[PDB]
């Protein structure tokens, strides 16, 4: 009688303490699952949960190398508090200083070698290549290491991982669609990305997302995308999420064939989120590759209907943040694309690395940025794209040659900080539409307005607008002063009103005989000097276009 | 004995499997209840929840058209993972392409039509509107339907409805207060608006929230409030929500009158939020009707205290992005306003339509808007209103005359962007601030600082200051212009400095007899030319501002 | 038998109702414990949970003055929905009217006391600052009040109170790490802070987060930080977070000794937060005392290392927004800091108060502040820093003679906004990098690009380039003109082209004897007035430099 009672108002949940396996537990679970007691799993270790509607709350540990494979969960099943953890400690680098500057010299890296689990990464082939030399010099015991500790959701919809965190840590979707990796509690990585959705086989992957939460190291990327399409409905993606030293990059799209078919990325979300010091980049959002590129696209748009590096990728953009990157701050490409509110600051490569054509980016501010002089510019652009707002330079200087912006294909306008204009490249740079202005000038005593014209010279302004301080401070009085270059000498040629404020024009003459051709426009006249009778001449182009030589002052 | 010790130490939880009407199971309820089997409800089926403080857990569907009204939940009271779906599957049409560009033209809308649950909306009476003619193509069946399937919260306090979604799914607070709709995940939209706090009756709403989460399609509008006031503390609104495909718009607060009283808005929060794609607009937060207004406002302040478009509505709004709006992107009323750090793109109709006056926008972004000419310009401002930070143009041009901002009792600051400036018309424009400029030029033989004056022309710059190369690239050489307009040629009067390097000022005088009147200033000279005698001559006005004329040069 | 069955299947939960003290339900809980009837607590209550890992539901208030304290919950345990509630009903001051304009003289203040839990805070100390006169006109009985009901998490690690409200009520974290603040459902806050993460005792906090969520009212601050070091890692600080109507400061960092050592914080993100209405400032980000600092810094870095305002505290500071502070919007010191896009509004005293050294502030707006002229100025920044992209002004003026901007050793780039120049100071301001430019004048007769020399004048345009119209609008002519002060007049002194549409340059002349120091440059002359003949001079140096005078016109 009471059981009949009981059956009725008490909530159903098992516990994995009294069970034997974790397929035993699964076959007999109900509605909740609570794991209670650190579980020490194999790798591969497969579970079958029937089809049900699990809540899975997790208070104690997975333990294992390799993976933990949850199959046949039911839509709306969620796992919360999940704690994964290698039973490998693996050797790790850690190639940044107590003050946190970054290690790249090979040899620095190699002597900071210790046993963790976590506080650095595993190595792997990328970091021959970022730390150059450091293969030959890497201890075996340290090269080719493979230790994570994966919870793998395989073939299900619907299915939620909330809070969950570890140490050698990693989170696999594969084949999964509508699933979400929600406030993830800093789980520290191993070997593998820290959380990824792979949809290689079957249809290719929407409703994937990472809300909320952090990471931290990893030897490869934090979040990462294969073969997945988020609609035009951009059902998928990255939302208010914070990357921690990734060994690699901290949000990451697939680029090229991985086995036989696309591991691309279409209409996913990258917004309000935040990747802090990668050992690579911030935010890796291309989709082909750049380096010795396939000449295919298996399973993709073919070459035929869409060259390299312009898939129509539509991914929603916005309000990113990167710091602290070993790599590229922000790199993408794609055609007619849209990007917005991006900042990137204190970078060692470039802040921005933009293989992009027929693309607008609004609000882009790229701040103390291949500080490291890893690349050819501190933002680049490839093809025919429009920048509207671009802050550049913080507070550091460049010592060499490097060019700040490369865009040479494209218009940009609203440039702000402190650049070298000499390190300024684009096709066309405008302020149509400015008001009444004023230029106001602190710890000088002059104002300028100059001009230069970049095909003239990069280096050297062409005419400038100055006002100058007669007398000193409390004057009252200035003088305005026309000028242009000549023999590579900026301001070698002026026209100045009120010098010493003397309320008078000052007008610079021909030195010598002018020439028939040195006068422009007609009905103007140009004051020549000739020294053999102390007298200024003057070439008149009278207003019927006709030349005429007068005398203009005599003694 | 194992009954008392078995009372105290488990959860209590019914489930809906176990009673023959979710009344029954309401009625028996303690703590929690489970939803595991799905429910037939019929529309307005009222359950009581006798003021009880339930955890109600979704795993199965509510099913029905019309309205589950749930009815004295206690404060404190949540309900998690419901889904709702109708009984009937309508009409509904599609009105965008497998390229996801709109469809606008009646035939090919009509043409969409199919019976689904989803991937598009049923026709209301703002689709006639919308799409003209297509009221008379729609056959009569897809016309005048009426279904959504609504979870109805009414008059509760302290109610939150947690990763919520459905199939032709409403979620509607009637009269409550202190409720929230939290982590939408993803439901597909019936008829009605998806999310809705209605406080047309008892005291104005307060505390009500959409927090989080997304949805897509629906008729009519995704989230929308009606009768709603936050007070001071902000206490309600919309942050971290995203709209795909509104019928209408993706974020309403309602304007005028319904039923007898106010269905305005004022107070609240619309913050850190996305809408792609809605039919009508991404945000509307006017309170005022725009056509055909009301002469009164029942239940709110009188015209006679706050005219048509200027109530203190006081919301907070900030980092809002909206893309791919078939009408208006971004669109409000009201006086006395704050606004910040809004992003449109891509927009059919105005990138955002501003009625408003005695209002600061700050850090504005309008990209590729009024792309299908529907309104009069890119961004309208009705009222006398500031904006400080204003990008426009992405990289669509404008074939027509249509403007692109329209705020002619506005004052503006800080344009950026290749804006075509004829199409710029406000109060006063102008930038007070800014320190020493250079002028780069790129692509050009010359380097430009232009004068338009917009009284004088709005398509012809007045006067101008050029730099331009002398020889070719490399030659160290340029010559300065200083010009100005005359019988509307550009440029038809100038002064040179260093024409052909010949390091002289050439010198334009006036091509006959000057008159009296043409010399302004005293102490200056303006040189003019006598034909009969091949002569420069000088008319001069005097230190003591009397004129004289005197040869100036002679052959 | 069923005894058996029902242990294994169902979940495991107790209620508070079936225990008589908290302790009770504590030593016999062993997953989940609910709160189900309102619990009075007495201050210095303590409750040991045996590091259990238990799920705390809350459907009731504990009621108490002072402090209830949790100690030993094991890591992952959770506390969801607690409600606070005081005993006493203090007296309370409501320093704002019914249309929300702050009240600022005392007696007004002192007029708004009542006794009441909410709607306004218990007078402290620092109102006899922020309301000078107060202290003596505060009735003894609103003076020195203490009330604040706290829920005390002790010496906890990975603990998280999630949706916590309350009355007069406190949520204090001593000597915790990995603890978190979730999506604080608006507690109503009492005498001390409402969120605290204190660690003066034990290791440096770390992993305590405030994420989500909102507060109202309190004495003091809103969320507050002791002696936490989020680490390289940035683990801690504050995101996604709204204030409001903080008694002090919405977020604050604490600042100098407290007890025996330092309260100081490093390391932490302060991000995607909003602070309105503070009685003092937005965020208080400094480490430093200001007024009357301490002459070393026990249990940090010596004065030695780092001087005053110098620590190198490495937050991570982004996407913030203030509005409606009585006191300073946006408040920190530090060197080294990158601090970027942050939002200002409406402010009674200083948007951004900033003694910081070699740091960079990207895309910052401080709109319409100071308005209560409280502070020397809007935005004051002390050190060596650089600013990029600066929005300036609103809709209010400034009647008095405050500067806008004091940044006198700071380089500025992108201002913009309708800024009076005389109230910018800084180093160097400069646009280095702009394109082709165009002026673009409204609601005048002319367009002008002004320069203005501050050290010449910080009120007056030194010089300047003008375009005005000949005749009226659509005439097709302007005349353009160069100008330069003389005797403090602008434009004294001037060179036109196309007066009256004559086709000629006015050339000014000195209206007496040239001294030859008033010619600057060879092959140039400069014309003079010899009024004993009716003659113009020119005063010639020639192409070597030597000095000669001739005749320029005569009669
Ligand atoms: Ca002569």
């Amino acid at each position: 009688q009471y059981s009949i009672e009981a059956d009725k108002k008490f909530k159903y949940s098992l516990k994995l303490s009294d069970y034997p396996t974790l397929q035993d537990a699964a076959s007999a679970a109900v509605d909740g699952l609570l794991i209670d007691r650190d579980y020490n799993f194999y790798g591969g270790e497969t579970v079958d949960f029937g089809g049900k509607v699990l809540t899975i709350e997790c208070k104690a540990k997975f333990i294992g190398d390799g993976n933990l494979i949850f199959t046949k969960l039911g839509k709306g099943s969620r796992i919360a508090g999940v704690f994964m953890e290698s039973t490998t400690t693996p050797w790790v680098i850690k190639p940044w200083t107590d003050d946190n500057q970054w290690l790249t010299d090979a040899a620095a890296v190699v002597a900071t070698l210790k046993q963790s689990k976590t506080d650095g990464y595993q190595p792997t082939v990328s970091d021959y290549v970022k730390f150059p030399g450091i293969e030959t010099l890497l201890p075996p015991n340290a090269k080719g290491q493979n230790i994570t500790s994966t919870l793998e959701i395989r073939e299900c919809i619907g299915v939620e991982v909330h809070r969950a965190s570890g140490l050698m840590a990693g989170f696999l979707f594969r084949g999964c669609h509508f699933c979400k990796m929600v406030d993830a509690n800093n789980p520290s990585g191993g070997k593998d990305g820290i959380i990824t959705f792979e949809n290689l086989s079957g249809d290719w992957g929407k409703g994937n997302y990472v809300i909320g939460g952090r990471t931290s190291y990893g030897s490869v990327s934090s979040a990462q995308f294969l073969r997945n399409n988020g609609g035009f409905e951009r059902d998928g993606g990255v939302i208010g999420f914070t990357s921690y030293r990734a060994g690699e990059s901290g949000v990451k799209t697939w680029q090229g064939t991985v086995g036989s078919t696309t591991s691309r990325n279409y209409n996913l979300q990258f917004r309000d989120s935040v990747v802090i010091y990668p050992v690579w980049d911030g935010f890796d959002l291309g989709a082909d590759t750049d380096m010795n590129p396939e000449l295919d696209r298996p399973g993709d748009y073919p070459i035929t209907q869409y060259p390299l590096h312009q898939l129509p990728l539509n991914h929603l953009i916005d309000n990113l943040l990167v710091r602290g990157a070993l790599g590229v701050g922000f790199g993408m490409d794609g055609k007619g694309m849209y990007v917005s509110n991006i900042t990137v600051e204190d970078c060692a490569g470039s802040g921005a690395y933009l293989l992009t054509h027929e693309s607008v980016f609004t609000n882009i501010a790229i701040i103390d940025t291949n500080t490291k002089d890893f690349q050819a510019n501190q933002i680049y652009i490839s093809g025919a794209c429009r920048v509207n707002g671009l802050r550049l330079i913080g507070i550091r200087s460049t010592d060499g040659q490097s060019l700040t912006i490369d865009a040479p294909n494209s218009t940009v306008s609203g440039i702000t900080g402190m650049v070298d204009p000499s390190r300024i490249n684009v096709a066309n740079l405008a302020e149509e539409g400015l008001g009444n202005i004023r230029a106001n000038s602190f710890g000088y005593d002059s104002a300028a307005i100059k001009l230069r014209i970049h095909k003239l010279s990069k280096t050297l302004d062409s005419g400038a607008l100055y006002s100058h301080i007669n007398g000193g401070a409390g004057s009252g009085s200035a003088y305005t002063q026309l000028t242009a270059i000549s023999g590579s000498t900026p301001d070698a040629v002026s026209l100045k009103v009120n010098h010493k404020d003397c309320r008078g024009a000052e007008i610079p003459f021909v030195p010598d005989i002018a020439s028939d051709d040195f006068i422009k426009d007609s009905s103007c006249f140009l004051p020549y000097w000739e020294n053999n009778s102390t007298s200024l001449k003057a070439l008149v182009k009278k207003p019927n276009g006709e030349l005429v030589r007068l005398t203009l002052a005599t003694l």
